[PDB]
């Protein structure tokens, strides 16, 4: 149950000493890295966020205005051009914001989401770094949501949907959330602290959650809530967060036209499901302990067999499964078909398709699963059909129960 | 066509003083890269690469050892983190070579394909810096071949086969190949680079390729084939790269088990078909001023209501599409037909539906283009599986083209 060993023993990654806190992505570990992209942007067209690129670092003057300079300081990497010092983004947040800037914005253009897998580095201490969990460049699963007083119960109500829609398909469906309201001093009017409070509590209790209050653990640019995950093994793991933001539009000069035709400022949300992808690829290794649902396997299927007498029948599949979107690989060196199964078992692929001169004959497989399951003879096209099921469903659980 | 003015009028991206030569990438824009990153993958599984991820920084000493240091200080931005001196990467391949040194590899190993789309900053000067051809931050479709001497030829006229693929999907069937060999000085034997030399042009010519060579070109640690595609104004760019590394393995000391179980240093091979793809996202705006092939399009169809009155309609149809994997959006404005037509028409969605009572009641659509043919009124099922048909082959022409 510890990533850093499940992810050397199936080859997800590695990391060095030339690149403290920043991981190498081996091919497999990047596959299960791709289908988290993929599960998130499907959630992103679903719940219309628009994805975005920002610029991997920006001028000092930027991160001053912001505020980074003044409270984020030493935990940023800083480099320069040109008698100009730049920093690289920990946050994503100001260049959202930059490119929310262009262009003349009204009500009508509210409200508007704006994503992005963002990459940031912080300047972690070496000595506190961990695994995939506490790393110097990582990528957030991050958004922005610039809305009207109005809207943002509404837009709360999104976020907290897409949290335990996504959290749901990974077999978490323990989550305890909380409301971290106003601190003694804040920006912000004591009116719109109410309201936003009251936006998040009344959004919660419309999904009928039994939030627990942090009173007066707010940021002093605005009220949040936070989304704690339970795994198998009962341990907590903060992950996502709603987190409203009064300080950010106003020092980067956001606006837009009201209805009434005058001049507002948009209300900003901070939200992040995962966190960061590479923790939660982490946890989600040490949940699974290395058995990955067959849509996040790196590898899906390996076809093996007894002979050579199989090879072009085995090869053949292979391409067959290949082209259905599957990802398979063909064993077929001279080794015990005992020795196979065994081998790919510890890798943990999901399914071992047997051939022998039977399967050749009838056009069939003979079905494991790295479970021990043998799933016994089926036909090719059969299972191909579950296969994609499992996958498109992206379920927790193999065939046969 | 200048793909600066394109890119703003279609507000695919944005740049800003606090980020020279950085990318702001917007929605549409974004989605252009992505979807190129798409057609690329499906290359990477085709012609069967892994993809994998580097770390976007490594230490002072790895850069020393690879010869950045000698050759490439001015253009690499530096950071600091407890006394030690970092490089943000210029290129990809050490950190490749890093990954391919993890774990024992033997001859059966080879050849190893391993791709990136390697996010990279080079300290360009300010000066030279234009658009999206010539940038700071920028991400090449990079790729390293590890193989054998015997393996060159083979490798080297996959690469060869795949550029020509690529290109030609975007519609550039010109293309100028030089071939660079040793100059006076250099890494590696004679004999090495006569058999890489011989391997290059037999490539080329078995390819039925006319090729020039570039005498003395070569670099010191290899020789070169290089690809340069003409656009529609018979203007050059300089894209492809096959590049043979006679450097980089031995002072990273990469190495493998040979058949005879003695130790061999790998051959490797830099090749980029594309180059930086922020440059050819600017090429491809220019060459097709602004009118994307449906499958590249931001905005592939737009579907509008004449009044309030088939809005529900328009919805409905909307998500079928979305659900049909279309990228579609419904305009329900308050604003006349004319005005919807025109604004989508400048912003050269491919396909425009309307929607009048005449279409709420037959359950059809009017289809018109942004060359303005009108396509009159057709089933929704066949609009559907036409604009499949033109996304799935990507494409170059529309619909009666
Ligand atoms: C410069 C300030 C740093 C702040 C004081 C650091 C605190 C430790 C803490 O408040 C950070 C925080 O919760 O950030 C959280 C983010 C959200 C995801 C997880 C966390 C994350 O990314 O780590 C949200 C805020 C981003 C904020 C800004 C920006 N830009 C603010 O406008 C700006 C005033 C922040
Ligand atoms: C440190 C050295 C820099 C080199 C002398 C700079 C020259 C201007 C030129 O030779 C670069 C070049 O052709 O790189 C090209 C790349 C390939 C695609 C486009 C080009 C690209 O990325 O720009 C290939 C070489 C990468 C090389 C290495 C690495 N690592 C070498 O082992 C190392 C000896 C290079
Ligand atoms: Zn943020
Ligand atoms: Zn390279």
């Amino acid at each position: 149950r510890d990533h850093r060993k499940i992810g050397k023993q199936l080859d997800l990654y590695h990391m060095q000493e030339e690149a403290p806190g920043m991981v190498f992505w081996h091919n497999d570990g990047w596959t299960i890295f791709r289908e988290l992209e993929v599960f998130v942007r499907s959630k992103l067209k679903e719940y219309q966020y628009q994805e975005v690129k920002g610029p991997f670092m920006m001028d000092r003057v930027l991160w001053e205005k912001t505020g980074h300079w003044d409270n984020y300081k030493d935990a940023m990497f800083t480099t320069s051009s040109e008698n100009r010092e730049y920093c690289i983004k920990p946050m994503n947040c100001p260049g959202h914001v930059q490119i929310f800037n262009q262009g003349l914005k009204s009500y009508r253009d509210l409200p508007l989401r704006m994503a992005e897998f963002g990459s940031c580095h912080r300047n972690e201490p070496s000595g506190s770094l961990h695994g995939l969990m506490r790393v110097r460049g990582f990528t957030q699963d991050d958004a922005h949501i610039f809305c009207t007083e109005e809207q943002i119960r509404d837009e709360v109500n999104g976020c907290i949907r897409l949290v335990y829609d996504m959290y749901s398909t990974f077999g978490f469906e323990k989550i305890v959330v909380k409301l971290s309201t106003r601190p003694e001093k804040r920006i912000g009017s004591d009116e719109m602290w109410d309201r936003a409070e009251a936006d998040l509590a009344v959004a919660l209790e419309e999904n009928n959650i039994p939030f627990e209050y942090q009173l007066g653990e707010g940021a002093f640019y605005g009220p949040k809530i936070e989304f704690t995950l339970y795994d198998c093994l009962d341990r907590a793991w903060q992950c996502g967060t709603v987190q409203l933001d009064f300080s950010l539009p106003s020092r980067l000069s956001a606006s837009y036209v009201g209805e009434d035709n005058e001049r507002k400022v948009p209300v900003m949300i901070h939200r992040a499901i995962l966190g960061s992808m590479e923790r939660f690829i982490g946890i989600l290794t040490e949940e699974f302990a290395g058995f990955f649902p067959t849509w996040l396997a790196p590898v899906q299927v390996v076809i093996m067999n007894i002979t050579d007498s199989q090879s072009e029948y085995v090869n053949e599949l292979t391409q067959k499964l290949s082209n259905a979107g599957i990802r398979v690989k063909a064993d077929l060196r001279n080794e015990k078909i005992g020795f196979k199964i065994r081998e790919h078992t510890l890798r943990r692929v999901p399914y071992m398709l047997v051939c022998g001169d039977k399967e050749v004959e009838s056009g069939k497989v003979a079905v494991r699963t790295r479970r021990g399951k043998d799933l016994g003879s089926m036909d090719v096209n059969e299972v191909i059909e579950k296969l994609q099921q499992e996958i498109r469903s992206r379920s927790l659980k193999q065939l046969e129960e």
